[PDB]
């Protein structure tokens, strides 16, 4: 109904403490039978809330749909980020934050629950199932150089590691410039855009795919062998909230560190948290390909490779395949 | 009426012969008397259309508004647009093109007779007047690196500086790297914006004012001595569709150009058209001010200034006040 939301922003916000309907009922002036349709609901669609007489209900565990009305909490208590809007299935969040950030200064980010029409690189299709990831654009407002955002997509690479890594038992890898790995599966993939004029940044738009709960039986036939979720490398259930929490505070960890250091700082680190070196690396550059070894990430994010023919190059990116 | 365009449209078409409302009336299934009164609000809004028995009508003049349906003959006839849009008054054709360029590889341009939320660089206030200036926004699609975006806003000046000279009998020099310039008079505003990743641009939109018929009663009274008109400097009347159509075809030479060229073959040129040498320019930056000599536009199209204080610096961009 129109205060499920509502409702659910009331037992989040109540935790880890009990609230009986009838509190509920007063705070959204509606009748206590209301509140109880609206629980039941929330039951319905797989929310964990434990009911008590006398003394009411406690949420206990959110499924794998994200609520507005929680996300709420999360932009509320948050310094980075204005609002954010969350959705069950849209085209993209990056169509949207694209659409979003336009006539204003707000730092926002979108999530939905599926996409109809995930893109990557070049155009490229992302699978965004119901259920599965978390498919979420970010929207932030540095003041900064146009050229920076070279910058930008290193140093959230590593907060994006960070928070899938905290969660799994495994070891999480950076595949420069746009791509997180555990062993050989690609368990993200992210892009950093940006509108921008010579003055500088109007805003980065940071689109983060990345596969929570896909069992190998849910990945498509051809790319099972590249691919997985970070529940396949965790014991316990992972839980999107406790996930997105996670990564939201990575994100302004390091998009602080990207307003204040420079890359040099966090070379090594990335370097080592990096999964391309000491093997042949596939390049493509429009028509071309060509193979190629990996030999440093210079001081200003730029890949030095040693291609088959003895040929170095300096890239701000490349598209690499294994 | 549903059909004030369709009519227009066919006018405009069948020029210079005149067609019958008979005609008209068959190719839009209305009936004669509707054509009629349709004419008659076409007169009225200001269009100059020669009516004579048993001929026909002829258009003969067009007023200064925007009218989709002769835009639309434009766009047809076009090699780079696939479509116009055209508004009587919106908040900003910069933010509709931001927009509408989402989600797709169209190129297009949007003019709007009034903006009520004009901006140009730093968001600065941009004076939209209905009926007096061309408002218009260019979205392209370059298939090339984001660094690329002060080389196509060296070269779109030309094209902006080419289509206004057409016109004045006045010298029309440009104010790199984003303003145009009849002897003191600002005529013309330009501004560069892309959307853009680490692969390359996704759009440029170029957003264009340009002060087509102001009186200078017509500028508010500050600026007055600093602002002009291409009409202040035209001894026939200036035809906003006519100069649209020159404005295009330069932006189009100077787009190919600039997919083609490198900025040392134009910059020549550039440099003659320029009226930033000799003379002490104020530069801003953030909270600094400092004066300075433009010394020259390296073969990079980054001016090379020796300040005050006889140091030299190499911009990308500035904002310059004389
Ligand atoms: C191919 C590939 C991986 C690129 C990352 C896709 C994220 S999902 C949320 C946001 N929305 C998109 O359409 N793309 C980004
Ligand atoms: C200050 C100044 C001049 C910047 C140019 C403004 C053009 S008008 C059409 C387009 N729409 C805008 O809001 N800005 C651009």
């Amino acid at each position: 109904s129109k205060y499920s939301q509502d409702v659910l922003q009331l037992l989040y916000k109540n935790k880890p403490n009990y609230i009986s309907g009838q509190s509920i009922a007063e705070s959204l002036n509606i009748s206590r039978t209301a509140v109880k349709k609206v629980i039941d609901q929330l039951k319905l669609e797989g929310c964990k809330i434990d009911s008590v007489n006398h003394k009411g209900h406690l949420l206990q565990q959110l499924p794998d749909i994200w609520y507005q009305g929680i996300i709420d909490q999360y932009t509320k208590s948050s310094a980075l980020f204005d609002f954010s809007e969350v959705y069950d299935s849209i085209d993209s969040t990056q169509l949207a934050a694209k659409k979003s950030l336009v006539g204003n200064q707000s730092s926002f980010f979108i999530l939905s629950d599926e996409q109809t029409k995930g893109r990557g690189r070049f155009n490229r299709h992302w699978s965004s199932s119901k259920g599965q990831g978390l498919w979420m654009s970010v929207v932030l407002r540095p003041n900064v150089a146009f050229s920076m955002i070279s910058k930008f997509n290193l140093f959230i690479a590593l907060g994006i590691r960070d928070a899938i890594q905290h969660f799994s038992q495994d070891e999480v890898k950076v595949k420069w410039p746009n791509d997180i790995y555990i062993d050989n599966g690609k368990v993200c993939g992210f892009l950093t855009e940006m509108v921008a004029n010579n003055d500088g940044i109007e805003a980065i738009i940071c689109g983060i795919g990345i596969n929570l709960t896909q069992q190998l039986e849910n990945f498509d036939e051809s790319i099972r062998h590249r691919a997985t979720s970070i529940q396949l490398h965790d014991k316990n259930k992972l839980d999107r909230y406790q996930f997105l929490e996670r990564l939201l505070q990575e994100i302004e960890k390091r998009y602080n560190q990207f307003l204040t250091l420079p890359f040099s700082e966090i070379r090594e680190e990335y370097n080592a948290a990096s999964n391309i070196w000491n093997r042949t690396l596939l390049f493509t550059e429009n028509d071309k390909q060509f193979k190629g070894q990996a030999i440093d990430l210079d001081y200003d994010g730029y890949l030095i490779v040693r291609d088959e023919a003895g040929e170095s190059h300096r890239l701000i990116s490349a598209d690499i395949d294994f």
